């Protein structure tokens, strides 16, 4: 796998997740960056006095 | 696969043909785009008065 490599290999930038089967939501994979960021939007969602 | 995809995704733009088992003729299939020009070289091969 580092012959097709050739010039660049053992270099990993991004990972991406899906899910196998299919069902109920569609669940493509690369919400995890706003994961760390636990509560970005969703905190404060229409709060006002 | 839009995953694999990353930024582009679904965004078909050719569509190449082949033959899967071979014979008779090579079938090397994309002269689809000499179809729809249904007739363009081959009605006049080498007619002359």
């Amino acid at each position: 796998w580092l012959v097709m490599a050739a010039t660049c290999g053992g270099g990993s930038f991004g990972i991406g997740k899906l899910k196998s089967l299919c069902k109920e939501f569609s669940v493509p994979k690369e919400l995890r960056d706003a994961l760390r960021v636990k509560y970005g939007l969703f905190g404060g969602k229409d709060s006002l006095e």
